[PDB]
């Protein structure tokens, strides 16, 4: 529908939803896992140190955990068709707007654009490359690589900053000049990967502009997960680019609903929700973020058993937590961090740190850090799916981003560390920055956000052996992988029906 037929307004409002919820055709593929924001966090956290999924006979699942996927990898076809979808319906918008000048359409146009270079910025992420294509058509995309990728990026994004909003003045849910910046940071961050030359000085700048415009941290890190962090000024404060989703009016399986229902199981203590799918908890990494030592972190004596009676509500389950100090807000205390939202506690069953084998969902901790209760209190929309918000862009990335940027240049990033430490009230403080200290805060500060990934091989320890952690490249304690799973092999159908496009090294 073009022309007359062609409702801007409403297409305009799509460009944003496709972030957030899944249409209404890949074969074999559930439509909850056809998401923009699913595809995406699994490949930046599924392979990762910072979760593990539980249902291992699910297609793929066994690779991406281990590093060890293939060019047939379905859940890479996935992420790369629907990040391609995506933009060729940015693509439709900006061709049927085409030389509009009137101030609202250049504002949606900058803002189609911003969410385009987003889109392109997972591709050379991802895949260090995309199917390129900057209009709507049959053409065949062509292929847009490394160095001439950035740089097109950063150029959309320079371009398009005048015409969009101020910081914190646009309708929650829309992309200002402060996302702009903050994404721009991240493209400078991350240059010396994607262009064999690193740029520090420019993420420094574009994270400074970002953290000396409107927006603030939120006092309590949790809230910036919660249900209501769509009414609540204080996580609102933060939260640059938020996904919404609603219980009632905007769900997908993919989206918030992933996870909160995705880390919790029957048993738990404030599900927040009906349904536990029982999917995603923490390696023994990701609790060692917050205790060095694994033997500090609270746990239920082996010794003692769990009773088969008694344990049925919410009420019975915490007093048992509390009597052996396996509480989450127990071990938030031992952790001294507020982001330590972590669950050792008997609801669910006996739970590991660590284990042997991937059997199932207690092999390892729970991660609770996203809920579907308001910080208010109040009542959300839905019983089952969540009001929670996903905040995709938060300034807190600005203060890492600068504090990686600052540290790599020679110079002193205890300061911006700290700010991120002094709101999560830690109770240890940074006294000096060192590269095993950043990756580790990016950790604590971003866990299941859907960047680790990305993180990881900036530093150079995605596929290396310069950090290993339980069960990446499929080992218990860690192994290395090749070092072309840097890059996620561009998907064979694509590679089959495109011959524009060049396979990555490495991958057959
Ligand atoms: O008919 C169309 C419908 O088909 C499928 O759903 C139906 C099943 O095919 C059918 O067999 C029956 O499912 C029951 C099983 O038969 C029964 O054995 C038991 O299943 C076990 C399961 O075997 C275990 O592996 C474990 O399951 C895990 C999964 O492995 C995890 O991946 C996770 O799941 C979640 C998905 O990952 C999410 O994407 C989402 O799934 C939704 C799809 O994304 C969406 O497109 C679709 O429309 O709805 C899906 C949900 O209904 O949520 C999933 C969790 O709900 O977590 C589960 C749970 O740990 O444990 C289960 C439970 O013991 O029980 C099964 C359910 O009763 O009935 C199914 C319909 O309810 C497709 O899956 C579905 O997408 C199609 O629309
Ligand atoms: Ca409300
Ligand atoms: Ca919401």
């Amino acid at each position: 529908q073009t022309g007359g037929s062609f409702d801007q307004q409403g297409v305009f409002v799509k460009g944003y939803a496709m972030l957030g919820v899944t249409g209404q055709d890949l074969d074999g593929q559930d439509e909850g896992e056809s998401g923009f924001y699913r595809t995406t966090f699994n490949c930046n956290e599924l392979p990762t140190d910072e979760c593990l999924w539980a249902w291992q006979k699910n297609q793929d699942i066994p690779q991406l955990t281990s590093i060890s996927w293939s060019p047939s990898s379905q859940r890479t076809e996935w992420v790369y068709v629907r990040l391609g979808y995506d933009i060729t319906q940015y693509n439709f918008f900006l061709d049927q707007t085409e030389g509009m000048t009137d101030a609202e359409t250049l504002r949606q146009r900058a803002e189609i654009r911003f969410l385009r270079a987003l889109h392109y910025w997972y591709f050379l992420d991802l895949f260090g490359k995309a199917p390129f294509k900057e209009h709507f058509s049959n053409d065949l995309p062509v292929e847009k690589k490394g160095t001439e990728l950035y740089t097109y990026i950063q150029n959309e994004l320079n371009e398009i900053e005048a015409d969009m909003y101020e910081p914190r003045q646009a309708p929650f849910g829309r992309a200002d000049k402060a996302a702009n910046w903050l994404l721009r940071a991240r493209l400078y961050l991350n240059a010396g990967v994607y262009t064999g030359q690193t740029d520090y000085a420019k993420a420094e700048e574009y994270a400074s502009k970002v953290i000396g415009s409107a927006y603030k941290l939120c006092t309590n890190y949790s809230e910036l997960f919660m249900a209501d962090n769509d009414e609540n000024e204080n996580a609102m404060q933060e939260i640059i680019l938020p996904i919404r989703q609603d219980g009632v009016k905007t769900r997908n399986y993919g989206g918030s609903t992933y996870l909160v229902c995705g880390t919790r199981v029957a048993g738990m203590p404030r599900m927040g929700t009906t349904n536990g799918w029982s999917c995603i908890f923490a390696r023994a990494a990701m609790v060692q973020k917050f205790f060095s030592n694994l033997e500090d972190v609270p746990m239920l004596p082996a010794d003692v058993e769990i009773p088969t009676k008694g344990l049925d509500t919410d009420e019975q389950i915490d007093a048992f937590d509390a009597e052996h100090g396996i509480r989450t807000e127990d071990m938030i205390k031992a952790a001294g961090d507020d982001r330590a939202l972590l669950y050792s506690g008997v609801g669910g069953g006996r739970r590991k740190i660590q284990t042997d084998a991937i059997s199932g969902f207690t092999d390892g901790l729970s991660i609770v850090k996203w809920q579907n209760y308001r910080s208010d209190g109040k009542p959300v929309s839905h019983a089952t799916y969540p009001d929670t918000d996903i905040p995709l862009f938060r300034l807190a990335e600005a203060y890492l981003t600068r504090a990686e940027a600052i540290f790599r240049q020679g110079g002193d990033a205890t300061g911006d560390i700290n700010e991120l430490r002094k709101r999560a009230n830690c109770t240890r403080k940074v006294q000096t920055v060192t590269e095993q200290e950043l990756i580790d805060e990016w950790a604590r500060e971003f866990y299941l956000e859907g960047r680790r990934r990305s993180d990881l091989v900036r530093f150079g320890m995605f596929t290396t052996n310069k950090y290993l952690w339980d069960w990446k490249g499929g080992a218990m304690n860690g192994t290395s992988v090749a070092s072309y799973y840097n890059k996620y092999p561009i998907p064979v159908s694509d590679i089959n029906n495109n011959r524009n496009m060049s396979q990555n090294e490495g991958y057959k």
